[PDB]
């Protein structure tokens, strides 16, 4: 493989002397030029144990770095400031500082004009991050909630121009908010420009996708695949008018685009530098568990999709430092964390910890909480958790049957009861989801509906408002970024009538996809509401985190509060939380917490608690006591 000296002054043939001199004498160059020899190696081993002695890799590469060149040159000085401070700072994700908010431009607020306006409410929740979804060009009507990418550089004329984006994150940027968009780069929609040609024969862009002359392949790929969307198709396969068929992991009109093609990843690379360089701080990898496929395998998190995510990785070291991954990997906990690594994705979602707060109040036990807590919650250095509650998704329940097995747990017959329980199919279940994906062959389903549905809110359960502030107080105070779905600060509800648009009937997943509720925004200000007894708690909670060091990173240690109904854990030797997922009192022994101060100051309640006896906490009760 050639070395980054060589590549360097191949990039510079590109002008005159005169130029050359300059361009190589200019702070830009040279900054490029240690970042190419500090992180080029990592790019060329990456991509060389996916792609090997492919003629095309050296080509594509000299492309590439090109490209890298050219965009790094042409980024913002203030982006570049950026670029050197998160150098300096990898650990800027880590801080308790942090808290984000995800929503849709188009719910939320209309349009990125509408979004804009509403930056001074960010500020006022105290949001650091902001993650907007999908706002680019897709089909109309059905596109996966716009996952479905039409095109990666045209905004979704609904929502506005490329203009209107860039004052947004400008805007952002001055309010001390950092963008977080969507990088869909495992499919897009087969409306996609690259898509229609590839399909059409054009020679520009074969081997693009997976495209099959019949049955044979699909069949054979199909006997360990996974159906994610088995409502819309079985499989992983879609069949074309001419009869053809094409991998669509997810829905038909989604295809897998084909990284066995190095002109795959030079494409998607240049399309991640664009991103880049509009000032995005955070790139949520979507769906990085598929992008490499491999016969006899389930075609998930397979060595090569791994690599490519950290070449990738090198790619912005080189041009756009300040840009970081978050990883969205929903599947098994042993393979979620494999994708978290300061050279590949630097954060990533928690489905685990998320998937199993719902499970405690389902339960009221918190054996496997603990268990999660205690065994996979600490991560390597320089990387973070964003632990959450709910998201623009539905819930799977993605626990480890193996770590099941050990509490003398059948994960099979547990996710039975999960999934009666949240569409309110079990007796006394204060949960109104409802079902997503009942896969008839498996028996595997995933429940839709906002948090305050799934916590009784809808039908006014006491304990609904608690429950709420329980969760969040576990998200906000585990180590790690918190990611707040927005609309949940106010307790909004399921959008009961989601199932009477014939676009979305067929998918679950809008009735937690309501739009900005007025009527409770304008009362979350009000005590005397369940909006505003919700967003005071969660306010506070964020106000604490923020400015309490002692939430500072994202190591913990768990404690045992000998109560099954609690959950308790230390961060930095100085914070002791307890939470009762339990709807009655329940106590933590005075001789459990003997070697604990004898008092202790609660930053919910704000009392100071005595240690030195029994201590009781309420239903649903959080406690956040200093204890150094
Ligand atoms: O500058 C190094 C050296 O490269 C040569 C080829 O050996 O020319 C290349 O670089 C020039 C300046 O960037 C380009 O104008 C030229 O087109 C390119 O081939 C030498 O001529 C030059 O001394
Ligand atoms: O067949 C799977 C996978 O292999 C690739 C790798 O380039 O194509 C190879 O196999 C094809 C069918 O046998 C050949 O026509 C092709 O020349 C060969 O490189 C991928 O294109 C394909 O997805
Ligand atoms: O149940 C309401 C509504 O949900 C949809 C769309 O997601 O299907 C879900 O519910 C069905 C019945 O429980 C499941 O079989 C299906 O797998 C699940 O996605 C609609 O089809 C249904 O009308």
């Amino acid at each position: 493989s050639p070395n980054s000296q060589y590549l360097k002054t191949r990039i510079l043939d590109i002008y005159t002397p005169e130029q050359r001199a300059g361009i190589e004498k200019s702070e830009d160059w040279r900054q490029f030029s240690r970042r190419m020899d500090t992180h080029f190696p990592k790019l060329m081993n990456e991509l060389d144990s996916v792609y090997g002695n492919n003629e095309a890799l050296l080509p594509m590469l000299e492309m590439l770095l090109a490209q890298a060149w050219q965009s790094y040159s042409q980024r913002n000085s203030s982006l570049k400031d950026i670029d050197i401070a998160r150098e300096n700072n990898p650990d800027w994700i880590l801080s308790n500082k942090q808290v984000g908010g995800v929503c849709y431009v188009d719910l939320f607020a209309g349009d990125l004009k509408g979004l804009k306006d509403k930056i001074p409410y960010f500020q006022e929740l105290g949001l650091t991050y902001l993650h907007l979804m999908p706002l680019f060009k897709c089909p109309e009507g059905k596109s996966d909630g716009g996952y479905a990418v039409s095109s990666y550089r045209d905004v979704n004329p609904a929502l506005g121009t490329i203009g209107d984006l860039r004052e947004v994150i400008a805007a952002l940027h001055e309010a001390g908010i950092s963008a977080v968009v969507d990088f869909i780069f495992n499919h897009t929609s087969n409306e996609h420009e690259w898509a229609q040609r590839c399909a059409a024969g054009d020679p520009l862009f074969d081997n693009f996708y997976y495209i099959f002359p019949d049955r044979r392949m699909p069949d054979q790929y199909d006997r360990t695949l996974r159906e994610i969307f088995p409502d819309q198709h079985p499989g992983g396969f879609s069949q074309l008018e001419d009869g053809r068929w094409v991998w669509t992991t997810f829905n038909s009109f989604q295809w897998d685009l084909n990284y066995s093609n190095p002109w795959v990843f030079r494409a998607m690379a240049g399309e991640m530098l664009f991103l880049a360089n509009l000032g995005v701080d955070i790139l949520r990898m979507d769906a990085v568990a598929f992008i490499w496929k491999q016969m006899g395998t389930s075609c998930e998190n397979l060595p090569q999709a791994h690599a490519l995510i950290r070449a990738f990785n090198a790619v912005m070291r080189i041009a756009a430092p300040a840009v970081f991954f978050k990883s969205e990997a929903i599947v098994h906990p042993d393979q979620v964390v494999q994708y978290i690594g300061q050279d590949e994705c630097q954060i990533g979602y928690n489905p685990l910890q998320m998937a199993l707060l719902w499970n405690t109040l389902a339960t009221r036990e918190v054996n496997l909480l603990h268990q999660a807590l205690t065994y996979r919650h600490n991560l390597p250095e320089h990387t973070a958790w964003v632990n959450y509650v709910r998201s623009h998704d539905d819930i799977g329940w993605t626990f480890a049957d193996e770590d099941a097995a050990y509490l003398g747990i059948s994960g099979y017959d547990h996710r039975q009861f999960l999934n009666r329980f949240f569409v309110n199919r079990f007796d006394g279940s204060f949960a109104r989801g409802v079902p997503f994906q009942y896969n008839p062959s498996t028996g595997d389903c995933r429940v839709s509906g906002t948090a305050a549905a799934l916590v009784g809110l809808a039908q006014d359960d006491p304990h609904a408002v608690d429950r709420i502030k329980l969760l969040y107080s576990i998200a906000l105070s585990t180590g790690g970024l918190p990611l707040i779905y927005l609309g949940d600060e106010v307790g909004t509800l399921n959008d009961d009538d989601w199932s009477q648009d014939s676009n979305k009937s067929d998918d679950s997943r809008w009735a937690h996809r309501p739009r900005y509720n007025e009527a409770l925004y304008a009362q979350r200000n009000d005590p005397s509401t369940a909006a505003g007894q919700i967003y005071q708690d969660l306010r506070h909670m964020i106000a604490v985190r923020q400015s309490n060091p002692r939430f500072d990173g994202g190591r913990l240690v768990t404690f045992n509060t000998n109560n099954k109904h609690i959950i308790g854990y230390i961060r930095n030797n100085a914070l002791l939380a307890f939470g009762n997922f339990s709807e009655y009192p329940q106590t933590v022994t005075a001789h459990t917490l003997q070697a604990m101060p004898f008092k202790a100051h609660d930053l919910i309640g704000g009392k100071t608690v005595s240690l030195n006896q029994d201590l009781t906490l309420q239903p649903y009760q959080v406690m956040w006591l200093e204890i150094a």
